[PDB]
């Protein structure tokens, strides 16, 4: 049936509790400590936000740097600890990316929304129950639900942005345009 | 709404394409090579199946051995490679467990169904959209969908068994009873 192919709401709740709720809270404070390590002649903007890439094809390439060689790994925050299910502790580190634009170095966190890779696989699969699968519809439920979850948590609301785009430009260019849009409003506030 | 809390079908499709489709196919052949390493006086049964623990609470403890100290790590298959999304290769290894019962050593693969940990978190969370969340209903959609996916792939159908149980006995005892049930029928066939 089509109902077993209602998958997007699940992918969102899983991505949040299994990952985003763990790696995002605290991010501003971590970037404040990390930012103090930049000491250069170069103008640099450090944005304490994770930019989540949601390509329309749902194809998540395995390396950011390989998809856009303008986005280069700048380093990594110090490790921190986060808890699932009350008491299940794991160590994490945020990976900082850097791209140059308009003679200024921009630093942020960037990742693909890896759960949508299953949307890609379900749409190209051969498996049996998949005839009435609608990739864009599930990608929309994912985005919509995930956006609502992220907004409902003040530890994630302002430190996370979902970037939906047609991957058929470049991702660094997309991120630069979003950073400009976001930074204007944070100054307005 | 309740519809954004229809999550079980998603957790199942994600667990399959993001994990089970990758670590299960080939398992019989891997256990055949691994089995040849057992050389002892002890009677031993090597079952080439992954037994997936689905506790009713949806609490997945972080160690099999810590939940049941009768299930001990016996070793690991040689590494193999599996592909997501056509071309995204990662290395994997199957972890073999051993428990003793009735004076015979039983060897198999055992894992908790980790996606259900998000069902646990959604039911104890405080987050906003979660008022009409029904943990058992979502755990049933998960099991039902996952069972259908696993059966539709001949590379997984016979090398995977879902063990649903009330975690309020022991898991090794549960697995032993399922192995007896399964081994009878494989002989009938
Ligand atoms: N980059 C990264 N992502 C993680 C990690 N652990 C969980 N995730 C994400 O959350 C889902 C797990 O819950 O379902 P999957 O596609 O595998 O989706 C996974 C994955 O996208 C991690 O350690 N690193
Ligand atoms: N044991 C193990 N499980 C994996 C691994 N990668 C993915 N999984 C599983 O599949 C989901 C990822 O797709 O959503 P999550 O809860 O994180 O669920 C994850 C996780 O249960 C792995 O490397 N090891």
């Amino acid at each position: 049936e089509e109902q077993k192919l209602n998958v997007g709401h699940g992918l969102a709740w899983s991505y949040y509790f299994g990952y985003l709720r763990l790696i995002i809270p605290g991010l501003q404070s971590r970037m404040d400590s990390w930012k103090k390590g930049i000491d250069t002649a170069r103008k640099s903007v450090v944005v304490p936000k994770l930019y989540l890439l949601i390509p329309k094809s749902c194809y998540c390439p395995p390396s950011i740097t390989a998809a856009d060689p303008q986005i280069k790994v700048a380093g990594v925050t110090p490790s921190f600890v986060a808890n699932r299910a009350g008491n299940q502790r794991r160590e994490y580190k945020n990976t900082v990316y850097c791209f140059e634009a308009d003679k200024t170095d921009f630093y942020c966190l960037v990742e693909y929304a890896t759960p949508i890779l299953s949307l890609y696989e379900m749409s190209n699969s051969e498996e049996a129950g998949l005839s009435s699968f609608d990739r864009l519809r599930q990608m929309r439920t994912f985005v919509a639900t995930l956006q609502e979850i992220i907004n409902s948590n003040p530890e994630t609301k302002d430190n996370c942005s979902l970037l939906v785009y047609d991957d058929k430009q470049s991702i660094s260019m997309l991120i630069k345009d979003r950073i400009e849009k976001d930074l204007s409003d944070k100054a307005l506030q």
